[PDB]
């Protein structure tokens, strides 16, 4: 006979940073609906000693109308609404009719004691709020109308956050096994779980702070920023210059800048390449070159970026001089096989494992496919692309101890009991280089930063960092556009972060340069936040000419 399914909406989970700040939650509101032809079927129950409370009274006494007129009196005071236009629009035709929009949980569970199941229902509202407004806004994404979530850590966790709606069923026509109205089965939801991030609040709101005072200094295109906790892979803050709404239709629009871009990382890349040729046994890091301003190997002539001489430089030297004929000449005995296997080895062209929406596995071509001239190019971070998540994990790999760990943003989900269950991204730590390679790795990279140290500072720090530049795809009039990255391990000597920043076509006084300046105001900041004692005096430099 007839039957009617009520679905029990599942209400969606929280999103909240790492410290349980609430980023993203839903407002418990219900529309109340009608079925005018099940109402104008109603007969309600003469309260007797042989139904106690399973029947229909206003102020103790029996309804004493039927249909749309019975169902219109018992709603009215609940509703505080007009029993005449109640019973108006219940005497329509057709199964649906809304009665009130935008009701309280109290006022539904009031409906619910009515004994009017099947023929008045409550619908979950799906209004989505982010207490931070434009914080990280295209990261958290957004949810659609019936609050599913379509960008951003919303799709991402979606499955966690959306719970499992539940339902009731009752009879409603006459079988004759159950009087009408009688509910015969029904299922609880499970209400969707919380989730929380490794994103720190007030490190990404300071990071997208640097970003924008950075876009009125220097006018790059766009910046994007990560920060990443050395020790557990852990991402503390992952930040663009644009500026959404999270769950605006921009955020929803597309993935955050910082998570879909991808670009050559330039001179940053000969760290992954110099790791090798020491772990190789290929040279050792005090290894004496004369590199000259520019060398030909098999009919391809190699440059540096500038003029130079017969230069005297040990291996970590070429690191700090960014010399892409020291690589060249450095490498010569590095196979094309050894070349791939550890710029791979640093996860470059492998998925992080976050699974953002958006997000790409970055370009590394196969070695057979390489020809005489990119063989040479993959050495100096050309030829290949990663994103900003990429490039920052292979550079934890020589801040920790030569071991490459999987990211992560998903810190826990707590379930409806209140259980929190850390979570643990896939995939395991890896050892991709010696402790003692990535040893002289950053000592090589700590020359490196000294060699700016004119005006790349955070005062009572060491840091351990490299720089590079790469053209990509040209904007804005400029004839050729280019990224300047820069990424610093800090402290050097008990490395605590990793921060890279990226920057297209900045402006200024540093020109191709810019993006060290900017680590080092989010450096500034995470030393005075997290009150890490200052560095002790460098002893141990390992030279860098001879």
């Amino acid at each position: 006979s007839r039957t009617t399914t009520v679905t029990l909406k599942a209400r969606r989970g929280k999103i909240m940073d790492t410290n349980g700040a609430i980023l993203a939650q839903s407002v418990e509101r219900y529309t109340i609906i009608g079925n005018p032809e099940q109402a104008q079927a109603f007969i309600p129950t003469t309260c007797t000693k042989q139904t106690g409370s399973n029947c229909h009274q206003i102020n103790g006494k029996p309804v004493g109308v039927t249909g749309a007129a019975a169902v219109a009196r018992l709603l009215a005071p609940v509703l505080g609404m007009d029993a005449t236009e109640l019973g108006a629009k219940l005497s329509i035709s057709g199964q649906y009719v809304v009665l009130k929009k935008d009701v309280t949980p109290a006022v539904k569970r009031k409906i619910s004691k009515l004994n009017l199941g099947g023929i008045v229902y409550a619908e979950l509202s799906n209004e989505r709020l982010y207490s931070n407004g434009t914080l990280m806004g295209s990261l958290l994404g957004g949810v659609d109308a019936d609050g599913k979530g379509v960008a951003g850590i919303e799709q991402m966790e979606n499955k966690t956050l959306t719970g499992r709606d539940g339902y009731q069923v009752y009879q409603q026509g006459n079988s004759g096994v159950e009087i009408p109205g009688t509910m015969t089965e029904s299922k609880d939801a499970v209400n969707g779980s919380d989730v929380t991030l490794t994103i720190d609040r007030d490190v990404q709101w300071y990071t997208e702070k640097v970003l924008s005072d950075s876009e009125n200094k220097y006018h790059s295109a766009w910046g994007i920023a990560m920060v990443q906790d050395v020790q557990s892979g852990d991402i503390l803050a992952l930040a663009d210059s644009d500026t959404t709404e999270a769950g605006s239709d921009q955020a929803k629009m597309g993935a955050s800048r910082a998570v879909s871009e991808t670009f050559e990382p330039g001179s940053i890349g000969k760290v992954l390449a110099m790791s090798g040729m020491l772990q190789l046994g290929l040279h050792k890091i005090d290894d004496k070159f004369t590199v000259p301003n520019t060398v030909t190997v098999e009919g391809q002539t190699y440059k540096d970026a500038v003029d130079h001489g017969n230069e005297h430089w040990t291996l970590a030297g070429i690191l700090e001089q960014s010399s892409n004929v020291g690589m060249v000449i450095a490498g010569d005995k590095m196979t094309n096989e050894q070349r791939y296997n550890f710029i791979s080895k640093f996860g470059i062209g492998q998925a992080t494992g976050l699974n953002l929406p958006g997000e790409s596995e970055g370009v590394l071509h196969p070695s057979d496919s390489w020809d005489r001239r990119t063989r040479n190019t993959v050495l100096f971070g050309q030829g290949y692309t990663v994103n900003v998540m990429q490039l920052t994990n292979a550079i934890s790999v020589i801040a920790n101890k030569g071991v490459k760990k999987p990211q992560r943003i998903i810190k826990s989900i707590t379930d409806t009991a209140g259980h929190v269950e850390e979570q643990q991204s896939k995939g395991e730590a890896t050892r991709v280089i010696d402790e003692s390679v990535a040893s002289q790795m950053l000592n090589a990279m700590e020359s490196s930063a000294e060699h700016y140290n004119t005006f790349v500072k955070v005062d009572g720090y060491r840091m351990a960092a490299k720089s590079g530049t790469a053209e990509v795809a040209g904007a804005n009039g400029q004839l050729t556009s280019i990224i300047s990255d820069y990424s610093t391990i800090i402290p050097a000597d008990n490395p605590r972060f990793v921060i890279t920043v990226v920057l297209k076509d900045p402006q200024g006084s540093f020109g191709g340069l810019t993006a060290g300046p900017v680590t080092a105001e989010i450096g500034e900041f995470l030393m005075q936040k997290y009150e890490v004692p200052a560095s002790s005096p460098r002893t141990d430099a390992i030279p860098v000419n001879w």
